[PDB]
């Protein structure tokens, strides 16, 4: 067997879920919830040239890894995502948390990655 199976070529990510984080109240445990929704645990960057800073590879790392799991503002092309369906602040709140950990990951591994001999 070859092809077909890995078209993208592709890093992956380490299972990550249970870093260091705040969320204690009844509407944080909302960041923990809508989390539980998708929980990714995980992110993709790819064979970035180097000269390229976290910012840009974090924000790549993270718009393909929302890509592939269909989910953030990079999904089915780039197109309408006002409208309601399934609740437009739980969705658009689930959106910024899964945003931001597929962010907070790509970050999380960037800084064990500096921090590693």
């Amino acid at each position: 067997g070859s092809v077909v199976g890995g078209l993208g070529g592709y890093a992956m990510g380490r299972v990550m879920s249970g870093m260091n984080y705040h969320f204690d109240r009844p509407d944080e445990y909302r960041w923990w919830s809508e989390n539980s929704a998708r929980y990714p645990n995980r992110v993709y960057y790819r064979d970035y040239s180097s000269p390229v800073p976290q910012d840009v590879f974090v924000a790549d790392c993270f718009n393909i890894t929302v890509t592939e799991y269909s989910i953030g503002p990079a999904a089915k092309k780039n197109t309408s995502e006002a409208v309601a369906a399934a609740n437009q602040t739980e969705v658009e709140m689930e959106n910024k948390v899964v945003t931001k950990v597929i962010r907070e990951m790509c970050v999380q591994q960037y800084r064990e990655y500096r921090l590693a001999s």
